[PDB]
């Protein structure tokens, strides 16, 4: 039980079918290799290896389908010893386009603004969905997940972007979610420039 090591994922959680995202199991404790498993599978999917002086392994989840949505975790090792590190924290993985229902993206204003502009970017769909995800083809860390609101015979979820800076103007995405379904996600919208 050696110190655990920490999952990543390039550019995020979210994927769609047959596309990939890659996993980064890294430690400071200087491990030389790596072991990833799925939360719930017994036999461990890859098995890698690394050179610490930080260390690091790589992990590829190939054309991804509906049963990639889970929970995935590693562990490190040091070059002799069978013991394994304790394990890291999980990773989620959701996979997009898996429900019948879209969604669509709209913006309050306009995709064309100045700063000091308050925006509300609209996320709807005629199909149930709990909670509407918003990203963003951006730089890092975590999708903005908001509940839904019936309003017009048609659910959905306003996004307060409030006073907006330069630091905002990327492109947009949101999708539906159901909690039955923790590690499924609808198919994307049609993105928004802002």
């Amino acid at each position: 039980v050696s110190k655990k090591p920490s999952l990543s994922v390039q550019p995020g959680p979210i994927v769609a079918p047959e596309e990939t995202l890659t996993l980064q199991c890294g430690s400071d404790a200087g491990y030389n290799r790596f072991v990833l498993y799925k939360d719930g599978e017994r036999d461990f999917l890859q098995l890698a290896g690394a050179q610490p002086q930080l260390s690091q392994a790589n992990f590829t989840l190939g054309p991804v389908s509906r049963s990639y949505g889970g929970q995935y975790r590693c562990y490190g090792a040091h070059n002799l010893s069978s013991e394994w590190s304790a394990p890291s924290d999980p990773l989620d993985i959701l996979i997009a386009g898996q429900f019948y229902d879209r969604v669509s993206l709209s913006v309050q204003p306009g995709p064309t603004v100045a700063s000091g502009e308050n925006v509300t970017l609209l996320c709807q769909s005629q199909g149930w969905m709990q909670t509407f995800l918003l990203t963003k083809e951006g730089a890092a860390d975590d999708p903005w997940r908001l509940r839904s609101t019936y309003q017009s015979q048609k659910y959905q979820a306003e996004f307060p972007m409030g006073p907006v800076t330069s630091a905002h103007a990327g492109t947009y995405r949101c999708y539906g979610s159901q909690s039955s379904k923790p590690y499924l996600l609808t198919h994307p919208s049609d993105p928004l420039e802002l």
